[PDB]
């Protein structure tokens, strides 16, 4: 509760379960990556861009969730507006996806991996598009369920976007490279 | 400003630069992975655990910062309390590191990469330990610096923990595997 009067063991016991749920969920990514071992081995450069893609997804979603949590608190939006938020946000995500995808493809050209120009460009557009929706809809789901985002919203978006982020990336990679 | 009366283009134009700043910073991770291409080549399974390790780092650090941002706002702590938070938090981080390390090491055994058991296990302890300190100190650093931690920290911790997290993991990889 009160940090100034909490000891190491006390803080450890207060924080541990939430991180443990997050890592147990987090391990699924390693299972997904093992299933794509052949493309990873065939083209080593595929591994180079996993953090940037997943990270850009998580940034997009947490920016998205932060706006929605704000609009819900100020009663600017209500829970019935999730149909409207969804339809508008898939426009914003397309725009953000193409924009950021343009930058990252330029980095792949600089690195000189022509086989990965379509793989990365397609993936980030889809990753940003989908991570944007996940961020926008979590505040609605949590509020409908009596949960306050502060502790929960940010790592939930990050972990969701990592799994859906890999699933998109390696699938596009398996398709275009094999 | 107000989400309900902003259109897709307005929403994109208002969000784009911050995401663009984040991805240009994020590209450093790909350069780092390229500098370790040989260790990536030596053991394909190394790539399998990059999202989990970096993801667990970001979770730990953002949990830590949220606690500190709370204590500073409710003024249980002020900016001068930073040495004690540091000394206390390196106890909490060690405990959190050993705990999550035990879980992730168990997953590496399940995946059947005995050769990677010490590399991953050691790396997660270091990643959790340092990311926990980073989270606790940014609210102190940001406030002393005329920045409000609340608005920026969450993607800030995520990007720091990805770079430092990659640097720890791959370095441990050459030391034990090369
Ligand atoms: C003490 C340590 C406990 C942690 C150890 C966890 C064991 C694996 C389960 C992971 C659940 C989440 C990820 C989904 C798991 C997919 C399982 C898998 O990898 O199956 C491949 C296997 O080699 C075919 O027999
Ligand atoms: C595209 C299929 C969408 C359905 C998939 C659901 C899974 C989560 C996704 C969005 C909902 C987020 C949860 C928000 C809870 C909303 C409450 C609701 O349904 O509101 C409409 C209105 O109130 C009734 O009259
Ligand atoms: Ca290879
Ligand atoms: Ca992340
Ligand atoms: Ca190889
Ligand atoms: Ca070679």
């Amino acid at each position: 509760l009160v940090y100034s009067e909490a000891g190491p063991v006390a803080l450890w016991l207060a924080r541990v379960r939430w991180l443990v749920i997050l890592i147990l969920t987090g391990m699924v990514t390693s299972s997904i990556l093992q299933g794509f071992e052949s493309v990873l081995e065939a083209v080593t450069a595929l591994a180079f861009y996993v953090p940037v893609l997943l990270g850009t997804g998580g940034n997009t979603g947490n920016q998205s969730a932060t706006l929605i949590i704000r609009a819900l608190a100020t009663r600017d939006l209500d829970l019935r507006d999730w149909r409207r938020v969804f339809l508008k946000e898939m426009g914003v995500g397309l725009l953000l996806g193409l924009t950021l995808s343009f930058l990252l493809v330029g980095k792949v050209y600089w690195d000189g991996h022509p086989l990965l120009l379509p793989v990365v460009g397609v993936s980030l557009v889809l990753i940003v598009f989908f991570a944007n929706l996940v961020g926008a809809m979590l505040p609605f789901l949590l509020r409908r369920l009596g949960v306050d985002p502060a502790l929960v919203s940010n790592p939930l978006v990050a972990t969701l976007s990592d799994v859906t982020g890999l699933l998109i990336y390696l699938s596009v990679a398996r398709l275009l490279l094999e």
